[PDB]
């Protein structure tokens, strides 16, 4: 079962910036939307709840699996390095047929790529994985955009639950993960 944490490995990206968009997604959701207007003081809690949504998605990448669409994006990618050079030539227009089947954007690019060079010895095979790798990062923007919409619903019941803190406060435990990074420098000279 293809798990969601694979995206962190195969793209080498961090979740934190995408989790920030997920904060905006929740602050836009109808539950929090009405809560902010109806409770102009109590909203300060759930607007401060930014590093809490972090731990929700940080667990969820390990727990949850990939979207049904994304499944074939990552599987065709990882299959191409298992697909050895003699087998890769004859099953070349077949993996291209798979891309065209789903209507994935890699269908058009990989088609032109193999029309550019059908004499795949080593160079194109390497470029096939790399060209899709970079293209899958900017595509994962949309794939994980659909994720943050679905997951929003689940943790929406979770955030309206914790909303008890603004009416009969009863607390729960949570991790504090501070990304500590700084290097000041001012090496300059002027006469």
């Amino acid at each position: 079962m293809l798990t969601l944490d694979t995206l962190n490995v195969m793209l080498a990206v961090s979740e934190e910036g995408l989790i920030e968009e997920m904060i905006i997604a929740l602050l836009a959701s109808p539950q929090l939307a009405v809560f902010f207007e109806k409770f102009p003081r109590l909203k300060a809690a759930i607007t401060d709840d930014v590093p809490r949504w972090r731990e929700a998605l940080r667990s969820r990448l390990k727990d949850a699996r990939v979207p049904p669409e994304l499944t074939e994006e990552v599987m065709c990618y990882q299959q191409s390095q298992l697909l050895s050079t003699p087998q890769f030539i004859v099953q070349l227009p077949q993996i291209l047929d798979l891309l065209h089947r789903l209507n994935s954007p890699w269908a058009e690019q990989a088609r032109q790529l193999v029309d550019a060079n059908s004499t795949i010895t080593s160079a194109l095979h390497t470029l096939f994985l790399q060209r899709w790798r970079l293209s899958l990062i900017v595509q994962a923007t949309t794939l994980n955009q659909q994720l943050l919409e679905e997951e929003r619903e689940q943790l929406l019941s979770e955030v309206q639950e914790r909303m008890t803190l603004s009416g009969q406060l009863e607390p729960i435990l949570a991790d504090n993960n501070t990304a500590a990074g700084r290097l000041w420098d001012m090496s300059a000279g002027q006469l």
